[PDB]
């Protein structure tokens, strides 16, 4: 009969002790008791949200957040544990109290030119999911191949110095692909335990690619971490020039996308919404690599860089230690400002860092 | 299981790039993707609602709506859609702050009697729906035959000049329909695609005839395009009398329909509810036709027909041109004016329009 | 409550007294009433079965069905009506007694050129429904949309002679569509009562095309009347050729779309699905043009192709009249024989009907 | 409403057209689109069985099977998917057809001892599986804990030479864990994408760990890769005495689990059911280590092993290869024949080997 | 969500390790799991069969059964535990293969004398329930007082010897209702574990009386353990003519039951429906007390006892221990033989007992 008993909610709760997410950080059995049985409309449960922050205790090389979203409900349906997560992800901003507004006019930038011999690369960074589509960590078969064909057919309609073709992973050859990576355009394939343990890596190869512009200064990355990441790049250090590429081109596909009827998934509280509660808000990442030696003059590194909200990775990736000295720096927050606030912050620090070089 | 998904909103969002008609002007994707599941508890649908209007990107004589409405709920069932849709087709009239108002009384008409040389024929027209029943976008058969049977019994009661016998069009023969057509009196069978389209011409001819009186100076239509339709003709110009007989003729068929328990359709907000938005409101559309010489000479006839808020037909119908000079000269707006006062709006248009043949 | 008495099926019943579809024969109120509450499982009832029948008496040129099928599961949740239907429409074949085999090996084909004096061209056609998705009566938006990519997918992989590219409809201009039309390659707009009752015209031209090789000898429409229709023509009399070619491009198209994991709709009992019952079994309407003169010498001209199984529509399309003379003669029956034998047959009935013109 | 459509079947299937599992080998779209909507009562589904052989082409080192199984029901629910795979990867045997005898008496084994100076060591393993409890790919927090512990309390009671205590790998340090891993005692954490895309390294290392007896030669794996994992050791060549071990206390822990009301999954057609289809049947895989050189003179090697029904791994496991020489040579099947059989036919195997040294 | 799991049966299942009931004796982990869920229309599920033999491991003084039924699906809802627990209580019967008769005739007795010297009392008991009306251990407080309405209303209509009044519990004082227990008339207040663990004991003593002759020869008890209990008594060994009673007053009251449209449980396989399946068939209980001197010699007792298949139990009570030598002997089947059987059986072992006095 329906006299059966479940598990109490306290006989699943995750053994977190020796974690340092910031899920476990935040997971307290009444609001895992509380959410124990909601679930968001295609099916998301909160198990599946926290799954990614339970099996792994830490990064090696920076703090994570330790939980996924699987559609834009979850972010409405869990809201319990996420808000307190994005509040200390993202410093002091509440996601439930104060609204976020979105900014890509490159006109207002300034200065925005590094001293090449010291940064060697310029990139600027995003993300779009489409509405109506499960997101990587859930989406099914279909609905990574419905992401494919709406973003494919919308970008071939990029005219211009943003012109080019897309190329499905299915089709390079790994010589090709690896170059591609090796030369920092093309995504690795999900190997670190953050990504597998999230399912953002099933049914890989399938169903994605990269679609880059004649000159590569323009890319987007379909169906890898997101639906969707808009990168501009160029081997400089003219973020200016980068940035108003980007913003350019982020405007067109947009115009693209809802012509055929789609939308990115957006919401005033959070603005455009991401897998990964990191990259909320803008999913801007604008940064550069440095220069080893010149940077590699540096004592309290880590405290100089908390106070300018920098984050310091390594040259090959997030999953890479720096060697020789080249710091990809980048940008920490994405949530709460606008994107020609981060840009400009970025450029203000990276400047300041080289100011600081002091050789 | 039901992990399966659904085909996304925007998957099924109709491609109006083309389009005119007044619905694809205010059919946006977020409301596509809101009353995507909806449903009135007919069964009634958005899809259903819209079909008509995405079928056909517009009309070769007049701007069209677009949407058809199945049954009463629809119009509250759907409102997101539609109220921008009435708003605008009567000009300047929400259909969620300001009420309507239906005034039938022909005592306080004026004038009425228009220049014979240049008018030809007076007509007054309406139309009446009946609660409980499906309207004839959306109504089976069996809806149809209740329609027709309970109008017919109550139009049985009439007595007077108002007195007559009901033709079943499956009784008439091709000639006696096509001499009623051609004498202006009968409905033509369905073949406009903006009528087949919305599923107006289903189970033909069946449960559908004409009642007028011995003089044929009042007609009910029955199941053509609406479940009622109360016209009062006059060949000639004294909008006066056909009026008179009209609101006559309207106060006692509704006697006779409410005696029997049922009621016609009505709500504060909108008025009598019919088929096309067009007709809201008041369904009325009294209107005349016209000498063609004498209203020949007419160089900037549109826009002072907008300025009058006049519809400009052929005569012969919608679907037709106006050929000689013969213009079906109608009202626009429906709801919002009462009777009384549309009817007085197309009494000055038209002795406007006399005065400014200026011959 | 529960209590309230819905509308006895007899209520619904058709007013079938004047037509003459070949559904009207056979709709009894006894299988009406059995059938009034079934459905398939994607919402297919048996009143949008038989609306496009009732709506049409019959047709001017031809007897009709008078229903169509909305998926595969409508012949088996309405079988009760079809299969009488089908056991007439196809002389003497009982839809679930025996099955139906498909041979589509032209090696086996004799003769097959004609007095090219005589005949002029000769053509052969199909169709082929994709699994999983509605047909075209009662398809969606998004599953039109499927369909079209699925084929456009499968299609671009052919190689050879049998080499072109897909033209949608929505981007052909109005005289390159009409030029195509004339020359007997396009598909006309639908219009005709009888398709535009079923819900075939729905949204047009949204989702359709046409794909033909460089020479136009093997073209397929997509989305007009079924979701694939693959023909092969030639100006001429070599049936054997214009047939090895439509077989060889049917293979080579089953192959190509199964790759992808598809499949054609197809039961041993029925042979391929597709929409019209006239065409279940194979689909093949192999048939060629006439000229006029040498065959307008016909006297007893339907009885003997009564007597050959052929049908003789207007060199225009079934919606038009023979002028002229010529005679587009094609096959009646679809189901039941093989396509070799039906192209056979269709062989010597037109060798007979040029050996009978006896000027 | 209800009339939304979902994702036909087809616009879900993997693309498994380079993949090389014997899952691939035998997913067709009838198949899929069959047990497309099926599910287990505990809510496991096709998607989520195939996942694994879905995301892994091939193994570098041994064919794989590609599907895992998530509970007891899994075998029959989506049995039409798994019997052709068991029926391929145990070599003709019909999973539907024929049942499975298991025999767990050692005193029937003849000779077991092998020449100490080539085979090094000596093991027997098998698994088990608890009834009501959710395999480990599929298993909750909860499920694994209970069935920690329930075989930590069962295992509780063996006395004798079998007697010992459970370490809980969240209490052994990295260096005693490294050890017992480098000594062939302890199990990896899992890496290998064939483990963590099956979803069996969730929640790591909660509840799992390794109950060994006082000389560590009778093991037991907790919460690995199935819910038991009964080895049993001997660095030598005598299989008698290690199989001996082996089943007696194979038979105790039996007895022990029994006495708390819990049992061991099992039926007739499959027996001991456990995770990976390969490890249906028996469970068992006795096997051994060899000398490098004296099997290093070894030229068409692989066929013998085929002849053989024998597999060869890398000393170090499955996903390692070999080098220097050492072969770790098991036996393949698993299902259909019984231990006893097994192991004799291990026993002959790798006598025979040793006789085919031929230095 | 749904995804939440439950306890697995083996969790629940009881430790009955120590305990000695029969029901102990055959509850098996596989049966406990497959009655885990089921449950009777009422409510009643097999937790709440097994709780009183759960509780208690046996009796001091007779080999106990363990469960109870709820109502009568509970012997079908759950026959796979109760069928071998019934086929054990009674000696070798089926309760699914055989049938049971029954026969209240007391013309065929014979004999029914004893030494009124040796056996001081004469009793014969059975019981019967109502049908509709949930069993003493499951019934609610308004199933009890209708079933108590319907026996006192039936019983009123008695007339003759077999006439009396019914004194309600409720009613009666302490010292009156001592005096009938202490006479061997009325029952005792339910102390005994067996009964208050089965839930015999709610309310007490709400809705439970005595209804007894003038003689007190004839006794009816209303809601002790079961619905009825016909009790007739007589000081002596004049079995023929108690029986006599029993049946005749059992015989008019099932006559005056049914005049009411009420009917006793009775099945074919099972015969009267009981609570504790030792009195399942004829619920018939004939016995006699003994003198204590002339039957204390006795050295093998039981042996001789279990070989003519009676009962030995208190004079006070089957609770209490035989003193001075006074032994209340009864039979120990109810259930295939009939009750004119089962009493000359009771007859002749009594006589046999009298016979093996020999002092
Ligand atoms: N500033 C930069 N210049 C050049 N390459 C970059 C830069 N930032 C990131 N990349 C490239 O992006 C890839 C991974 O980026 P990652 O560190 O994961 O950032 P994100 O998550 O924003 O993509 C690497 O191949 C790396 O070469
Ligand atoms: N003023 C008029 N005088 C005569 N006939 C009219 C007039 N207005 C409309 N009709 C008749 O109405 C029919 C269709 O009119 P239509 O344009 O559909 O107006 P409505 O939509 O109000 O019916 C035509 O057959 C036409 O003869
Ligand atoms: N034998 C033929 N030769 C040339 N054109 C043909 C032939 N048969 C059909 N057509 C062309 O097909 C179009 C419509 O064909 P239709 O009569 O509807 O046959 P189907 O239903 O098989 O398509 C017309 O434009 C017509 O010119
Ligand atoms: N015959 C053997 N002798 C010694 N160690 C073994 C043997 N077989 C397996 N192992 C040990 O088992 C571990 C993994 O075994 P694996 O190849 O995964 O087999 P299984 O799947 O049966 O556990 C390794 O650490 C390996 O050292
Ligand atoms: N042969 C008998 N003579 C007198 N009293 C009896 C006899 N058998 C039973 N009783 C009375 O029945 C009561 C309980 O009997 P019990 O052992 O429960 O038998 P049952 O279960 O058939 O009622 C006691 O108070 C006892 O006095
Ligand atoms: C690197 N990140 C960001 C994070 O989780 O903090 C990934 N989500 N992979
Ligand atoms: C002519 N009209 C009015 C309209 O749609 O605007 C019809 N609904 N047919
Ligand atoms: C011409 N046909 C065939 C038929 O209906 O008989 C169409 N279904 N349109
Ligand atoms: C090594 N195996 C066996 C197999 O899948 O064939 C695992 N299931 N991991
Ligand atoms: C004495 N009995 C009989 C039995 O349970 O065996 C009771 N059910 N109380
Ligand atoms: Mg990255
Ligand atoms: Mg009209
Ligand atoms: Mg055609
Ligand atoms: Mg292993
Ligand atoms: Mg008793």
């Amino acid at each position: 009969s329906e006299r059966r008993r479940l598990y109490p909610p306290s006989a699943e709760y995750p053994d977190l002790r020796k974690h340092n997410n910031c899920m476990a950080s935040h997971l307290t059995p009444a609001v895992y008791a509380r959410l124990c049985d909601k679930t968001t409309p295609t099916g998301w449960t909160l198990d599946q949200c926290i799954q990614t922050g339970v099996d792994n205790p830490g990064h090696p090389f920076i703090k994570t957040v330790g939980m996924v979203a699987g559609d834009e409900e979850t972010y409405e349906v869990f809201a319990d544990l996420f808000d307190p997560v994005i509040q200390e992800r993202h410093n002091g901003y509440d996601p439930r109290t104060m609204k976020h507004t979105t900014d890509l006019d490159a006109s207002k930038i300034r200065s925005g030119y590094f001293d090449e011999r010291y940064v060697l690369s310029s990139r600027v960074r995003t993300g779009r999911s489409i509405r109506g589509l499960s997101l990587p960590p859930a989406c099914t078969r279909a609905e990574r191949r419905e992401v494919e064909r709406v973003v494919v057919d919308a970008l071939s309609g990029l005219k211009g110095d943003l012109a080019g073709r897309y190329y499905r992973l299915s089709e390079m050859t790994e010589a090709e692909q690896q170059q591609l990576i090796d030369d920092h355009f093309l995504f690795d394939k999900p190997v670190s335990p953050l990504l597998t343990a999230a399912g953002m890596a099933r049914d890989w190869p399938d169903a994605r690619g990269i679609w880059h512009n004649n000159e590569k200064s323009f890319l987007i990355w379909v169906n890898e971490q997101d639906h969707t990441r808009v990168i501009s790049m160029e081997k400089g250090g003219n973020m200016k020039r980068v940035f108003e590429r980007f913003c350019r081109g982020l405007k067109e596909v947009e115009r693209l996308i809802q012509e055929r009827g789609w939308e990115f998934m957006w919401n005033e509280r959070l603005g455009y919404i991401l897998t990964c509660p990191s990259n909320l808000g803008t999913g801007l990442r604008a940064g550069v690599h440095i220069k080893l030696p010149l940077l590699s003059k540096d004592s309290r590194f880590p405290k100089i860089l908390e106070n300018l909200r920098l984050q310091k990775r390594g040259t090959g990736g997030v999953d890479t230690a720096a060697t020789g000295g080249v710091f990809d720096i980048s940008n920490l927050d994405r949530l709460g400002k606008s994107e020609v606030e981060l840009v400009q912050l970025v450029i203000d620090g990276v400047n300041y860092l080289i100011d600081c070089e002091r050789r």
